[PDB]
């Protein structure tokens, strides 16, 4: 019965198996050359930014906000949007949409430089030790007497966050659920693993490794530094300003600077206006001198939706494609790989070369973004007869970039199974255009294989 009110716990039907992700990857890519294209010497590097991007935009949305799902995630991923209301996942699943709903008509993305879409990525903080994440959602198709079921909740419900995990959204600690008088360094330290246990229980055993400092409270940074699961942190002050082409040290347990760009009072400007102005100023510098645009957000809204579209249209897929728009966790892992991994390429015979590198995350937990870019200097796509890869490589795209050759290598252990889960969702909702688009997006992440061919056929 479509018309009957239901009050449900929002749930998604699969979550990537973060707890099962392998910590250590061994990449072996065999490049067989055409007969009259024998090259003499090749050498390799991991570039400063993934996909050979010129500059970095980091986004972390604080306070575990409903709008992180209803506005930020929905706008990026081509989902129904509202101007004043706040959908939960169960509304989208059931087609119970607010009375002003609309869609942008596209996802918001860069490319990877080798012909594939990379949707914008961001992180949200989590109030995992707060029972308000267990709030129910009122679903009632066709009910128009009121729209109270679409009002802003005080925070994300778990199901919304669980679904966001399937799209690579990251997580961070923020406030912990203790009485204010108990927010001492020692008591916050004891409460971190309590919140972590709830994160792991709800997010298919993903371990949170980031702290976004709350309200300038340095007790959170001091406590977090004694909790070794936290590897990366952000704050507005007492931090390090990130210059991606200059930063040379370890950033393990380093507080990265992140700004909210609040507008002057009574100025009528918005946070997106301020960030846009900061971006324009920063782009006037050569890329090597640019700071990262490292932003925090609180509530996101229509102005933020339009700003994300502006980024897409200006520096993303529909503009100059120069930006890497990601979350701080993915960046942290990539920087770690660039510091510690050493790609090597060896000639096996006159026409065959073998590229190897290891991706090994830190001892605390499996890294969750085990993908890199490798550049090969001296090689062009036109030289290549075939490329093959070993089992640890699950996504592989490649092509020319400037005067060299680039490979985007994804080693997420369960990526093919994840794509198939999106295919199955489309098959169960074949009239949902967005479900089909998501299926195509995830299947296109896979390297060429029988499984990729099977899944493409299922989504023709
Ligand atoms: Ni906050």
């Amino acid at each position: 019965d479509n018309g009957k009110r239901r009050d449900v716990i929002c749930e998604t039907e699969f979550i990537y198996p973060f707890g099962n992700e392998t910590a250590d990857k061994e990449i072996e890519i065999t490049i067989h050359l055409k007969a009259d294209r024998q090259v003499g010497y090749l050498y390799t590097e991991i570039p400063t930014l993934k996909y050979n991007k010129d500059w970095l935009f980091l986004m972390t949305q604080d306070d575990c906000m409903h709008s992180a799902f209803s506005y930020t995630w929905a706008a990026i991923h081509g989902k129904p949007l509202s101007y004043i209301y706040y959908c939960d996942l169960a509304h989208l699943q059931n087609g119970d949409l607010p009375p002003d709903y609309y869609s942008l008509g596209k996802t918001l993305a860069t490319t990877n430089g080798t012909g594939q879409e990379v949707r914008f990525s961001f992180g949200t903080t989590v109030a995992a030790d707060d029972d308000l994440m267990n709030t129910q959602t009122w679903v009632q198709n066709g009910y128009t007497r009121d729209y109270f079921r679409f009002y802003k909740k005080t925070m994300l419900v778990w199901g919304n966050l669980q679904e966001m995990m399937n799209y690579g959204v990251s997580i961070a600690f923020h406030d912990l659920n203790l009485p204010d008088e108990d927010k001492t360094e020692d008591k916050l330290l004891a409460q971190f693993p309590v919140a972590q246990s709830m994160i792991r229980e709800k997010l298919n055993n993903r371990t949170c490794k980031m702290l976004a400092e709350p309200n300038g409270d340095k007790n959170y940074i001091k406590a977090a530094l004694r909790y070794d699961k936290i590897r990366t942190l952000c704050a507005q002050s007492g931090a390090t300003k990130l210059y991606p082409f200059q930063e040379n040290g370890d950033i393990e347990q380093v507080v990265i600077e992140r700004a909210f760009y609040d507008p002057p009072e009574g100025s009528g400007l918005t946070n997106p206006d301020m960030i846009k102005a900061a971006i324009l100023k920063e782009m006037e510098n050569p890329k090597e001198e640019r700071a990262a645009i490292s932003i925090g957000a609180h509530n996101t809204d229509t102005g933020w939706v339009n700003f994300l579209e502006w980024l897409n249209d200006t520096y993303g897929r529909d503009g100059d494609d120069s930006m890497w728009f990601t979350n701080q966790e993915e960046y942290y892992e990539y920087y770690y790989y660039r510091l510690h991994s050493k790609p090597e390429i060896k000639q096996v015979n006159t026409h065959t070369w073998k590229l190897t590198l290891n991706l090994n995350g830190e001892d605390s937990a499996p890294f969750y973004y085990p993908s890199v870019t490798v550049n090969i200097f001296g090689l062009k796509m036109g030289d290549i007869e075939s490329i093959k890869s070993n089992e640890d490589v699950t996504g592989l795209s490649y092509g020319d970039h400037k005067d060299f050759f680039m490979l985007n290598i994804d080693c997420r252990k369960y990526l093919a199974e994840h794509a198939e889960n999106f295919v199955k969702r489309y098959e169960a909702n074949p009239t949902d255009v967005s479900a089909k688009a998501d299926a195509n997006y995830f299947v296109n992440m896979l390297k060429d294989s029988d499984k990729k061919t099977e899944l493409k056929k299922r989504i023709e």
